């Protein structure tokens, strides 16, 4: 059980704006507590496994192998802001094909079945693709790709590019149908590479230009080289000789979130200066706009070769494991760990080495969390900012200080996020003379429904008391030990348990639902959690747990100027430590563990 939320972020902007939007959705979830949307209600009841945001639609892949699609639009003057369609259309399932991964394209969603089969939809079609000449034929390009005789296991896609890996370590990459002009130089059919051989492909990620593959201990990149290396190579070629490009040049670009293929009328003489292109409509294949040369690419008739076809490895340190990788315009971003010390690295394709390396201000143990497999990175690829997901499943804020480092994160109080999706979407039907930003990024959120912790963050005494009363009745019934364990291990952003949530919501706001009423209710909730019989065996575990800053609930109360809360936690700790029966354990040892644990 989860809840679905929508946010939209103007693409040209700073990470602080993304953090502000996340704060806004968190406040809407907590401060306001509005009603849910009926159209997505059914989708909420099942466990989402993946999400992809198309240009105008959205697609969700569930655990039960039943995909759905829903459209969306954005109101421009209000910049939930996203307006959704009246109804959602599902995927017709016959003979229980089921699905494993899904992807997004300008040809809309893309699907992979259990046995391995490349299904897809499109904006122009309201029905899954079928072939009259062959009932078993779908995605005719797959016949070109050769994946019709393979079991597809890994799939990734973005605005234009799509990459597939099967059981036989065969990588098949292609572009959208709009890029068929350059498809000769940007596609490779199913094939196995010696570099990829010897290991199983753990993951693979795509982008508007290139594609990365994460192996057991290595990372590989293949595809179009970025503009900086292009210009370095062009300058080297020019110096070797001692009109960069002639007129009538066919090229394509993915600027403004739309892959457009045009022809260059004027020979390029200034590399930074934007130049005009004449659009080539697909109907004419079967309109003059000045595009910047910063993000374009041209198909070459035959100067050293620009496109890099053979994947190359990017250096990672010794005896280091990779937890999550994703790829954007700036390069490939990853999170790495060796021993117990975790870093966030940005790899430029220029050097192939650690272009940027940053240490998290919080503890590495808190970042690793209960499960190390939930770490993930989200980036659309072109302009969207990075969204991080730590071990506990919550979202780790990412802001840069006045130096080369990560700012001390400010917590969103957002519960763990089951599925995060993001999509480039360029606003249309708007005046061109307006100075407002054109494109944006649509972010869809699947937040877990943690009952008690959301109640605590709401400063809702009544719901918390009812929850605890029904919980004690269930404990008397001896049928909800699982529920007790579940609500004990529940965590919020920063490795914060329910006690940390009570302390954090007990903090003073300003010098002398009302804020004073909110603080009072927080105090009542803290007292209830401390004195209630049910969490007696677990309170020592909760009071001894550490925040992301290595801070127990008492430590947080002292640090956050929640002094009455600190006194309450101190007396509760004394009571629990005295009441606990000594089994080769001391009084001062446990009391210090729950007040100021060793190693701080």
């Amino acid at each position: 059980m989860t809840s679905i939320h929508f946010v939209v972020h103007p693409l040209p902007g700073t990470e602080d704006q993304l953090n502000d939007r996340l704060r806004e959705v968190s406040e809407k979830l907590n401060k306001y507590n509005l009603n849910s949307h009926p159209p997505l209600n059914v989708l909420e009841q099942a466990t989402i496994k993946q999400c992809v945001v198309g240009p105008n639609h959205a697609a969700f892949l569930l655990e039960d192998g039943r995909v759905c699609r829903i459209g969306f639009s954005v109101q421009p003057d209000r910049l939930s802001p996203v307006s959704l369609g009246e109804d959602l259309q599902w995927w017709p399932d016959k003979d229980g094909t089921k699905f494993i991964c899904i992807g997004a394209l300008y040809s809309e969603l893309l699907a992979v079945s259990s046995k391995g089969e490349l299904y897809q939809w499109k904006w122009s079609e309201s029905e899954p693709y079928r072939n009259a000449q062959n009932p078993s034929l779908h995605h005719p390009r797959a016949t070109f790709l050769g994946l019709t005789n393979e079991k597809i296991v890994l799939l990734s896609a973005n605005s234009i590019r799509a990459t597939v890996a099967t059981e036989n370590n065969k990588v098949a990459t292609w572009v959208d149908e709009t890029l068929s002009s350059v498809a000769s130089k940007l596609e490779h059919t199913a094939q196995t590479y010696s570099e990829l051989q010897g290991e199983r492909i753990v993951s693979l990620h795509c982008c508007a230009l290139y594609t990365c593959a994460q192996l057991e201990n290595s990372l590989y990149w293949w595809g179009v080289v970025p503009f900086s290396q292009r210009k370095k190579m062009l300058e080297k070629a020019r110096a070797k000789n001692k009109p960069l490009y002639h007129a009538g040049a066919v090229a394509f670009s993915i600027s403004a979130g739309i892959p457009k293929v045009g022809v260059l009328m004027e020979s390029v003489w200034n590399m930074n200066d934007s130049c005009r292109f004449q659009l080539r409509s697909p109907e004419s294949l079967k309109n003059e706009e000045q595009w910047s040369l910063r993000e374009v690419v041209f198909v070459e008739d035959v100067v050293p070769d620009c496109f890099q076809r053979t994947p190359k490895k990017l250096c990672i340190p010794e005896k280091t494991e990779i937890l999550a990788v994703n790829v954007d315009s700036k390069g490939v971003h990853a999170v790495l760990k060796t021993g117990n010390w975790v870093r966030y690295c940005i790899f430029d394709l220029a050097t192939g080495k650690a272009e940027q390396e940053n240490n998290f201000p919080t503890s590495s143990i808190a970042f690793l969390g209960q499960n190390e497999r939930n770490v993930a990175i989200f980036t659309a690829g072109q302009e969207s900012p990075i969204i991080l997901r730590d071990g506990n499943g919550t979202i780790y804020p990412m802001a840069k200080d006045c130096m080369g480092g990560i700012r001390d994160p400010d917590w969103l109080d957002l519960p763990p996020i089951s599925s995060l999706g993001m999509g480039v979407h360029s606003l249309i039907n708007l005046p061109a003379n307006s100075t407002i930003k054109k494109k944006a990024a649509v972010i869809i959120m699947a937040v877990e429904k943690q009952t008690l912790m959301q109640h605590i963050l709401r400063c809702d005494y009544e719901a918390c008391r009812q929850y605890l009363m029904n919980l004690e009745q269930a404990v008397v019934l001896e049928q909800n030990l699982q529920m007790l364990q579940t609500f004990i291990s529940h965590r919020c952003d920063g490795n914060r348990n329910i006690l940390h949530a009570c302390v954090s919501v007990c903090f003073p706001t300003s010098n002398k639902v009302e804020s004073k009423d909110r603080k009072a209710n927080a105090h009542f909730i803290l007292k209830l959690l401390c004195d209630s019989v049910v969490l007696q065996p677990y309170l020592r575990e909760l009071l001894s747990a550490k925040d992301a800053r290595g801070m127990t609930p008492f430590m947080s109360a002292v640090s956050g100027r929640a002094y009455p809360a600190a006194i309450t936690i101190l007396e509760t700790a004394q009571k629990i430590a005295k009441a606990e029966i000594s089994s080769s354990e001391k009084e001062e040892d446990v009391f210090m563990g729950m007040v100021c644990p060793s190693g701080t």
